[PDB]
């Protein structure tokens, strides 16, 4: 689907009203189509993706908005959809070229601090400015009101930008304060190249540089650049998120390059003394992080993933390469944020239908598509693995199920095969595929601050992003041709990850790395004042704040989490502690809680509720200490997404 | 538009019981066929995945016809292949809407075998198992969290033999974890399918030998609440006649007196009248106010406007239901022109038009040309006074005579004879009983909900929705009284009419106790009595928890009570009792919003966190959830409480 323009905000000393133009049906049609030959006027509009509804806003002959909200989107546009003259997530700013009959604001020149923000109900609201890119709400409002409103425009008296609005400082749910992209951002982005080249890697320059490099996976990012560097005479360090990985490239290396390297894992270590060493992030972590003039280059490759240990890995190297006699750093991905799935030349892509033996996701595989070679089936939960797996060993098809938790070894090596995998897939298994069947959908954790009594961590299952989509496609085609099946076209947006993410560090900082909370938001911040990385709403000083009273955990509790591979070890294990010490009994006696079994029988009473991480079947007592510290934690400012 | 099959539920021909999907249509074609309410794709499945522009959830096919939730699919049609099929039968009590179903539709039919291990069937096509534990009821072998059986309403329930127990409605919880699901008995679909399609509720009933309930659907203008009470009491009865609105309380007495030739008794806050006569009107507020049903009184009580969900008419219904038998009524007649269930059809009177963008007026995305408001008397309905205050102001800047009327304003402010564009909240129709030239509606509303959050207790949230086939109806019907009449409108979209939410409920208690001196257990009676009667609006069953809440606020401030009262915001009665746990702790109230101006002059005396027992609104203070009240209140928490899925 195109960006589809749904109406307009009027704008007059500062008034405003709104006007519709198209329903759900003209909405849903121009953005299958693109083809908008509604006429555009006035300076914001009123936009919308199936999905979510924002505000656009024209300055310089350009309209603007939030890449939270449209993405990479094309806008729909008279002669077809508009691509995006300019993309900058690091700004939280997209841009097409203003259609025809649209006006623009002009930026804003007279310093003035007394502010208009427009809402998408096209109320004007009192703004005082603080920062470059903050003002503060005359009067606080339930951040509900300002929902909806994104890409709206930020005016000073005379009727001129500011800058657009694209997220709430809240405190409990009320905001007291607006994020806004300033008008000057949008300018050096107007100034910026309209395609930079990163394909080629960088050249080990006289002092410290943070580089990028945008290439294919086995274009020999991780493989021929190493070894060229290495060439060159420099010792270079190789970072990647999978084990199988980081292992497979040893024993390539030293036949494609006669470097017998250094591997780094959690399973296996081999000290070679080479000049190239490839490690895992966590391995890295686990290691000390940059040992003391070891390594001329840092290569973190595959920077697009976002799991805890990648972010902590990847701010640990750009917080440490400097001092430790690095003198290049990179940042190597095939999908940077803002990346989209385009045609790949060796495969070809078949959307399913209903016609098939065997029911997948709400269409149909036929049995003939996968009956003899090689296949691979994604699969978004366990349950799902185990369920097909069983449907298609019945059919006779040799299947095999393969999650967290398994080991691989599972799937053959050389037979004919459906492997039915959840993401676990790719950090377990090196291999290739001769097709690629595709749910599309994947299981995400969000962060609820649901103050009942602190905050929540959800388990949803949602659409995949582009990053996704492609890591998946990309398990066939690999210089052979490929098929790739798929449930529904889609793709939600590359680059963006949840604060739960951010949790999930000082949680692995604390029961695995032996990082204090002050140490990971060392290592955090430097990933977040990066360009050119994922993205996350910057709720640094509440986790830590969070971590930071968590204090005197039980170590057996701790390895027993730890040891049982749950997420979050630590928050797990601290609400167990808690329970020991009060004598009180656990939130429910889910497997989440097996630890405190042998305690059962003298368990009784209230839980003391830290925090929710799944059901809560027992009463709650909000009296802990701990608790209290934790409510209270809950007044940090909050930036959140409108 | 129609309900529109998007997909299927396929169960297991043989053996344990499970269950796949298929998807059939994409979302547009589903937006299509909701507008066309043509579908040529055969239905095939017993249990069919069903959308509609807003929600989706599921409908089973048992006996010929296709059944799913009145709260899933109101009274819409069924996209068809020879178009649209309007719905054979609609229980808004049972909750249970019928389609007869497409020729050749795969049907499930009951089982025979009376077995009490049952099973699920989700609309991700999970086969769940569940314990039968009464006629209507079965629970959960493992408890789950309600947000998991969202969207599987109107699926079945089956016994291991694979035929249908009933459909499911909603999920017992216990702070957001299902414990329990409702359906929907497959008898109650039999009974149903046993009986006449069609009844008629157009006449006023024959007076009964012995007490009897009656419905009168019937048009305002026909008389229901000054012909029909006229003949009763032409035929020698004492007929009490009760109505939401002061205004149309006296106006009728005084039409009856003008007309019918009886000078009637009236009862009212403002003006009460004893003449002797065999004919009372009375408000319902009045009425509760009286100490409800006076023994040997009345042999009519006709309750008007019965479709009205305000907490007055509740309790006032419930009253009359409770006592009428008992107090020597022959007769109990529930009038109304808009029936649960009921739906908005063309007048003969109203030319209805569609706003657009052409027009100096801007209105709620759309436009009002001044031509159409410039001479003449107008009404233009806006959900809130902001809007009002907002388009009067713009309106007497365009040079048309444009008065704002509300909520604590007088009507006198609208002229009874001159030009006139009165610009009105709802308010209108219970305080001012006038018709007009032409109606403009913005076809939204504001309404309450009840969300029980845990942060500690429950939020009332005050939001702004699409109207419903009562409110269109109310609001089009003040134009085109026995002259021609112009209703204008922003949407052809109506929500379903007569379901109301569990906040309605609260305000029950609230008003039983800041009004009409009932003790909790008092108004449980009286809204009982409301739940179990048939034919009235209904509402999830929160009776038992609501009553635990306000049995445990006892000791208000009566001043804090007389200033909430006298300010005539929604619930007096926690506010009072808000604002008394602050004072008596010197804490500042949530807010300093209007709700809490009652504490306004101990502001320098006020500090601290707001010890916080519920939430009304935005909470802006530090608060503390330790008072002995938020704990008891956090305690009721813990009630079963039924939700819709
Ligand atoms: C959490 N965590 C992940 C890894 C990756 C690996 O297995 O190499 C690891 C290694 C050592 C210590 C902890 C570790
Ligand atoms: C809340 N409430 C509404 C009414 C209706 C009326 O004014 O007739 C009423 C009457 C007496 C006492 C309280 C009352």
């Amino acid at each position: 689907g195109s960006v589809v323009i749904v109406g307009r905000i009027i704008l007059s000393s500062i008034t405003a009203y709104s006007q519709q133009t198209r329903g759900l049906l003209g909405c849903i049609i121009t953005s299958l189509t693109g083809r908008d030959k509604n006429q555009v006027e006035g300076e914001v509009q009123v936009v919308s993706t199936a999905t979510q509804s924002f505000l656009a806003t024209c300055v310089n002959g350009v309209c603007w908005t939030v890449y939270h909200g449209a993405g990479s989107k094309t806008l729909a546009g008279p002669k077809g959809p508009i691509t995006q003259m300019y993309t900058n997530v690091d700004q939280d700013l997209v841009g097409w070229q203003a259609p025809p009959g649209a006006r623009s604001l002009t930026p804003c020149t007279c310093g003035s601090s007394d502010l208009y923000l427009v809402t998408r109900h096209a109320d004007v609201i009192p703004v005082r400015r603080r920062g470059d890119s903050r003002g503060s709400l005359l009067s606080p409002r339930p951040v509900s009101y300002l929902k909806g409103s994104s890409g709206g425009p930020l005016l000073c008296p005379s009727g001129h930008a500011v800058g657009i609005f694209r997220a709430a400082v809240c405190t409990r749910g009320v905001a007291k304060a607006v994020d806004f992209v300033p008008v000057e951002s949008m300018e050096t982005t107007m100034r910026s190249p309209v395609f930079t080249d990163n394909s080629s890697p960088p050249a080990v320059p006289q002092s410290f540089q943070v580089a990028h490099l945008h290439a294919p996976t086995g274009s020999g990012k991780s493989t021929k650049v190493p070894a060229a560097y290495a060439a060159q005479g420099y010792k270079v360090l190789v970072l990647n998120p999978s084990v199988a990985a980081t292992l497979g490239f040893g024993a390539y290396m030293s036949k494609a390059h006669g470097i017998d390297p250094n591997i780094r894992t959690g399973v296996r270590t081999i000290t070679t003394g080479a000049p190239v060493t490839y490690s895992t992030y966590g391995k890295f972590l686990a290691d000390g992080g940059c040992s003391g003039g070891a390594y001329d280059i840092i290569i973190c490759d595959e920077c697009h993933s976002t799991d805890s240990t990648t972010i902590l890995g990847i701010g640990t190297v750009l917080d440490q390469a400097e001092t430790a006699g690095a003198r290049l750093v990179v940042l190597a991905t095939a999908t940077p944020p803002g990346s989209v799935t385009v045609p790949h030349p060796n495969i070809e892509e078949v959307a399913l239908s209903n016609t098939g033996e065997i029911p997948f996701y709400g269409k149909a595989i036929p049995i003939e598509a996968i009956r003899g070679g090689r296949h691979l089936i994604f699969c978004h939960s366990k349950k799902k693995c185990d369920e097909l797996a069983a449907k298609l060993s019945g059919l006779g098809i040799n299947a095999v199920a393969y999650y967290r938790g398994l080991d691989v070894s599972v799937i053959p090596t050389i037979g004919d095969v459906v492997v039915v995998a959840t993401d676990a897939l790719m950090t377990g298994y090196t291999g290739d595929f001769d097709s690629v069947i595709d749910c599309n959908t994947c299981v995400t954790q969000t962060v609820d601050f649901s103050l009942d009594p602190t905050f929540t961590i959800e388990t949803t299952t949602v659409p995949q992003d582009a990053v996704s989509r492609s890591q998946r496609r990309g398990r066939t085609g690999r210089g052979r041709r490929g098929i790739y099946r798929f449930v529904t076209p889609g793709e939600r947006p590359s680059g963006m990850f949840d604060s739960s993410v951010l949790c999930e560090c000082y949680d692995a900082g604390c029961a695995w790395y032996e990082l204090t909370p002050a140490e990971t938001s060392v290592r955090l911040r430097a990933y977040l004042n990066t360009p050119g990385l994922p993205v996350c709403q910057d709720h640094l000083e509440f986790w830590e704040s969070v971590f930071t009273g968590l204090t005197h955990i039980d170590a057996h509790f701790l390895s027993q989490t730890k040891q049982a591979g749950d997420n979050f070890p630590y928050l797990v294990a601290y609400q167990a502690t808690v329970c020991a010490r009060a004598q009180a009994p656990p939130p429910s006696w889910d497997q989440m809680w097996k630890c405190l079994i042998r305690l059962k029988p003298t368990l009784h009473g209230p839980t003391p509720l830290l925090y929710r991480l799944g059901a809560v079947q027992n009463e709650v007592t909000l009296t802990h200490p701990i608790t209290k510290y934790i409510m209270a934690c809950m007044s940090a400012d909050l930036e959140v997404v409108t």
